[PDB]
């Protein structure tokens, strides 16, 4: 019993973190096999970040300018290339601690763990969701660039995010491990619109099922709704429209609790229209959307 | 910017987890140097848990009855002893992955990370507080016994908690690494009073300072209070009385923000008396007490 914002164990990722320095900028890199991945803005000075021409800036750099240090040991750089917004530094030594891994592009609404790092050293781990507007509400300070987001399935780490930037609004933007930004962001010191965010409906429903499993049931009502009626309410409250694909992935939670997905939608509709009335659900006074249906089943079944 | 319920990176602890089996019960153990620590109830069957005489139950067991497996490799047990509610299994091999460590008894109100494990395998990591009533509001399923709580200072892991039991109320109880229960609990299948819990005032104030640092300032008011006046309000709302020792540990956060501790107490007093009025602070609609002043400074300064 109990329900927490649980992160994946970070050990497999801690073994991949290194410090990358170029000129006077230092950030984090991810060492997998014989390649170190890091944000390409490691080649910029603060003056360059205004409107950087990364191709020209990288031309002035050579392999010996990229200082890569894995804990205490120095790595020898034998190649460098820019792929989208990431630099790939080929090193002469394969990381002996490379776990089984994949590079994945996650969908908005999906969750992942972040291992926040500074100077190649891990500082903390937390769980978060990729917002529908492709930002993340992380906890990151200067020097955290190059920290990564990931998920783990048994022995395989699927890397989905590399941290690059904090918007003027205090939210975070980054790329997949091929250097493609999630969302419309560019790696420049310019104000950039994140765009309208929405609440991840399928995740709120999954968390309501997690509440029922853990004993919080006060919000269950005698009502039902339809996808159409629920979606009129979701529109009004800035929630993502619920589809049959979302109902389908909620199937296991519906079977576990015996509560039909549309009946749980009616509970969600009532909570959106009336609020919580000073009550809480799983220690929260708001509707939580950072747990996917897969996260709820994993946490409520103990997958290792 | 951003503020998350951040856990310590769990890699150093993942390297210590093993599976311990005795008879038909399997739980987790912590392998440090040549000793494996685990809850002593690993020697019980379900029938024994009613009123176990652990001394008699352990007398029927020999070294060869304790099966300890570290991932895939089997450990040879050359000694066993019971210390309070933990068993210490001496093994013939020192754990090569033993980090620098200490065994500490944490105070109520302090925080720590839990590495939830099943069958010696890590499943997730989360941050929590030891409640004033010596329970923890964890996320644990059957088989999670032996999972540990810890803090990390640079390269040293201070182990503070070993999980033992879930109370009928769904909250969790466990011991320090010398096997002493936190709180009045006994390792028996009997209903046990946890006792009145309270909100950790110093931690709510620390989190309010974290909110100001991260830009959430709507709750700041034109008022001040005294320790005596604030404590009348704290009494009414089931908050721990604030002392000068708590004001002293809030000093760094007061210096960072320029907000006197008693002025922040007046903000807390107003939030307790009026509620949040449908507003949020750091993504929460309630007053959070799972961040200590040290946690706030660590997260807002990036200690690795
Ligand atoms: O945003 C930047 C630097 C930057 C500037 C423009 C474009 C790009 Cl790609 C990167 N770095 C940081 C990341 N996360 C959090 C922060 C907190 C404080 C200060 N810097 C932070
Ligand atoms: O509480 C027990 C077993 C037990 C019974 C009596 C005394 C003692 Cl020391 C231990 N184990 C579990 C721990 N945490 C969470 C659980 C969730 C479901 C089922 N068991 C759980």
């Amino acid at each position: 019993s109990g329900f927490r914002k649980m992160a994946f164990p970070s050990g497999k990722v801690e073994g991949c973190m290194v410090q990358v320095t170029c000129g006077t900028t230092t950030l984090n890199g991810l060492w997998l096999d014989d390649v170190v991945y890091c944000p390409r803005h490691v080649i910029c000075t603060s003056e360059d970040m205004l409107n950087p021409n990364y191709e020209d800036l990288l031309i002035r750099k050579s392999n010996h300018n990229f200082l890569v240090q894995a804990g205490n040991v120095q790595l020898r750089v034998i190649g460098h290339s820019m792929q989208n917004c990431v630099l790939k530094l080929k090193v002469d030594t394969a990381n002996p601690k490379t776990p089984k891994y994949k590079f994945v592009r996650i969908q908005p609404g999906q969750t992942f763990s972040v291992l926040a790092c500074y100077n190649g050293s891990p500082s903390g781990v937390y769980q978060c969701a990729m917002r529908p507007n492709f930002t993340i509400k992380g906890s990151f300070l200067n020097g955290s660039c190059g920290s990564v987001g990931f998920n783990i399935d048994y022995d395989c780490v699927s890397f989905c995010y590399m941290h690059h930037m904090e918007l003027p609004t205090g939210v975070h933007a980054g790329t997949d491990l091929e250097g493609n930004f999630y969302g419309p962001f560019v790696d420049r010191q310019t104000a950039q619109a994140a765009g309208t965010d929405t609440t991840i409906t399928v995740n709120v429903l999954a968390w309501l099922y997690a509440a029922v499993i853990n004993g919080d049931r006060w919000f269950l009502n005698r009502f039902t709704t339809t996808l159409n009626d629920f979606n009129l309410v979701a529109m009004k409250y800035n929630y993502e429209p619920l589809t049959q694909d979302h109902v389908d992935i909620l199937g296991p939670l519906s079977a576990q609790t015996g509560i039909a997905v549309l009946d749980m939608c009616a509970s969600l509709k009532e909570l959106l229209q009336n609020g919580m009335n000073g009550r809480t659900i799983l220690g929260s006074a708001l509707l939580e959307d950072e747990f996917t249906p897969f996260d709820v089943v994993r946490q409520c079944s103990g997958v290792t």
